[PDB]
């Protein structure tokens, strides 16, 4: 029959595990901590110039810290460094990477100083690159402190003028200290594209267009590159979509048992509901993946590898790829919107962080807490303490990881700008994770 089973040698976020989350999620083991609304403040240094030229308060969104190769928070001349997407909502479609810095001793949100944008509007047109001159927006990624002590950035080149073309891009961020308490962005070098999809392993923007993606409601992604090191090799783990040969999108995917899990009755019943319903196209187009590529020492592409995990039929969008080694095991994390998912019981308000454990970097990834659920955030987008872009930050010692996120902060009264959310702790024990109760940290805190 049309029924088949194709794993493609890779792990999968299965429908059976996802349908079990609703009846599991209502627990303080998974619930994102309730944040105290009165103590929420804007980032004081989040000042910037709008597209008009006037100085205004910026909305600060997705943020990532400068990391050591193993994932721990780096120390740069006595400073912790955070890269963050920021911009003016009055110019809705614009995100630029800003550099925030804080002395290691300081703790408050007021202590975070702003070095400004990493790139000038001119920087993208300087080097000889096949993609950079088409960039409309700067999107998320990662930052690593090299063995040479250089600030190495990885981010996403987004092109709105090229049908939403997303390219994994790198640059060395040249720094200086004008005084004893100030970091300055001097400029950038080694600014170049690395990877934008191959077609077979990861979907290109051309295939998106060619299948009529702009009308069908397809979501093309190739973003959020996260740097990691293992056995002397250098990798980027990133949000992507499957190519033609590792489980492509389309109707046939709904017949693939590997994406369902569970028993045959579950497969037959879940498939039947999916083929009949209004979620048929949505599930068919859903082919999210967490991809991995190896890099050369100069940070160019070395090898395009098969994905670590896919979310075929489940969702087309698995965001903020995160990976780190702990207790000899490899942990993989992803943020997911319930509004993008096709699962019964999961709704528009549900926002998740999912987690997976493997014995090797490229081995079989098994779901944490049985289902993959690690964090559940279901606060209305209108709430002041709404949080998004949850990211697990590994620590030097202890079993706890620090969770960072941005708080939209859209209240009717001041303060009212998207800011650093208060951080919190999550305990990791084997294939089990739990939120540490009543340990709410300072806004944008990286370490404990
Ligand atoms: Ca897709």
């Amino acid at each position: 029959s049309k029924d088949f089973n194709n794993s493609y040698g890779i792990s999968h976020i299965t429908r059976d595990n996802m349908v079990k989350i609703p009846q599991q999620q209502n627990s303080d083991q998974f619930k994102v901590p309730a944040f105290d609304e009165s103590t929420i403040k804007n980032i004081a240094s989040a000042k910037g110039k709008n597209a008009s030229g006037n100085t205004i308060d910026l909305d600060v969104w997705d943020s990532w810290p400068l990391q050591n190769a193993d994932g721990t928070v780096a120390t740069y001349h006595g400073y912790q460094i955070v890269f963050a997407l920021a911009g003016d909502p009055k110019d809705s479609n614009d995100t630029s990477v800003y550099l925030f810095y804080k002395k290691a001793g300081d703790k408050s949100i007021d202590s975070w100083k702003n070095a400004g944008r990493v790139f000038k509007d001119s920087d993208k047109f300087v080097p000889n690159d096949p993609h950079l001159k088409n960039q409309t927006q700067e999107w998320s990624g990662s930052g690593t402190l090299t063995k040479d002590g250089k600030v190495r950035l990885f981010y996403t080149d987004y092109s709105g003028k090229q049908y939403g073309k997303q390219t994994l891009t790198t640059a060395q961020v040249n720094m200086s200290q004008p005084n004893d308490n100030t970091l300055k962005v001097d400029g950038v070098e080694d600014y170049k594209s690395i990877f934008d999809g191959d077609g077979k392993i990861y979907q290109t923007v051309q295939q998106f267009i060619d299948e009529g993606g702009a009308d069908t409601g397809d979501n093309h992604t190739l973003r959020d590159p996260h740097y990691i090191e293992d056995n002397g090799h250098k990798y980027l783990v990133f949000e992507a979509n499957t190519g033609t040969e590792d489980g492509y999108q389309g109707e046939d995917s709904l017949y693939n048992r590997a994406y369902y899990g569970g028993n045959n009755p579950f497969f037959q019943s879940e498939k039947k509901k999916l083929l009949e319903g209004s979620n048929k196209e949505k599930a068919s187009l859903a082919n999210g993946a967490l991809g991995i590529i190896e890099l050369n020492d100069d940070y160019t592409l070395k090898k395009v590898m098969k994905p670590l995990i896919t979310s075929n039929t489940v969702t087309d969008e698995i965001e903020r790829a995160n990976i780190f080694k702990k207790d000899g095991k490899w942990y993989l994390f992803t943020d997911s919107r319930g509004s993008k998912m096709t699962i019964d019981g999961i709704g528009q308000d549900d926002v998740y962080m999912l987690g997976y454990v493997s014995n090797t970097l490229t081995g079989k990834y098994k779901p944490l807490n049985d289902t993959g659920l690690v964090l559940h955030m279901d606060l209305d987008p209108n709430d002041k303490t709404f949080t998004y872009s949850h990211f697990a930050v590994p620590q030097t010692k202890g079993d706890n990881v620090v969770i960072t996120s941005y708080m939209t902060n859209r209240g009717f009264y001041e303060d009212n700008h998207s800011t650093f959310a208060p951080s919190f702790l999550v305990n990791i024990d084997g294939s089990k994770t739990s939120v540490v109760k009543d340990r709410v940290l300072e806004q944008g805190q990286l370490t404990v």
